């Protein structure tokens, strides 16, 4: 695999999105994943629903947390509907995907990636973006304006992003915090430190979706 990768160079990233007060993380970071493999595959870069996956993925938990890969599993097994049809409102509601028609898109299931391993999930980003955790509860995240962050930060991972890339000392994630924080929306993660765990946990929990 390459020295660089960057997914947003390959038109296969949507805007950076606000997940807003809720906490929807978790289907941001699946729907980034999405998104991702959907142009990988067809060529056509569109926006999904996290409102969906907040909505209608019973195993997770709506605005008060979830889980990547229960969203990604609903995604294999249903489908999701384009953003505009189902757009985000930053609350759970009722689960709405038969009121909105026919699905945009489908997977064929969701893999993980081994974890505690920095190879592996670097070798499943210059495939796709992949859904990963970290712990994002700190100050010193939450204040990151820029830079290649190496934290303070433990590994009480609490927040789903997206890893969207990689460099030779970072690993590019997307956040779902709007375009004012990081850089742009984004922050670069230290890698190649030797921590199994991964920078603020960021080897933790990594799936991505698979579609034929
Ligand atoms: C995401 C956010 O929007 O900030 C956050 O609420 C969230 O969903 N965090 C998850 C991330 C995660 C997923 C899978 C493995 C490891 C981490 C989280 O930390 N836990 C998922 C369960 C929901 C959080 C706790 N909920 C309740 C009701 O106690």
């Amino acid at each position: 695999i390459p020295e660089y990768v960057d997914w947003r160079q390959k038109g296969a990233v949507t805007p950076v999105k606000n997940q807003g007060s809720c906490g929807s993380c978790w289907a941001f970071s699946a729907v980034v994943t999405i998104e991702g493999i959907i142009k990988i595959r067809t060529g056509n870069l569109n926006e999904y629903s996290e409102q969906e996956l907040l909505d209608c993925d019973r195993r997770s938990y709506g605005c008060n947390g979830g889980y990547p890969w229960s969203a990604l599993q609903l995604v294999a097994q249903y489908g999701i509907h384009y953003r505009n049809t189902y757009p985000y409102e930053g609350v759970q509601r009722y689960c709405r995907s038969r009121e909105k028609g026919p699905y945009a898109a489908k997977t064929d299931g969701v893999r993980q990636v081994q974890p505690y391993n920095e190879g592996a999930l670097l070798y499943s980003i210059a495939n796709q973006p992949v859904s990963v955790v970290l712990e994002a509860a700190g100050k010193d995240f939450q204040l990151y304006r820029g830079g290649i962050f190496v934290g303070p930060c433990g590994n009480k991972v609490d927040h789903a992003v997206a890893a969207v890339g990689y460099g030779p000392n970072y690993i590019l994630i997307k956040n779902s915090w709007g375009t004012g924080w990081g850089e742009n929306g984004y922050i670069r993660i230290k890698r190649g430190t030797g921590n199994s765990y991964g920078v603020c946990g960021l080897y933790t929990s990594s799936f991505y979706p698979v579609k034929n």
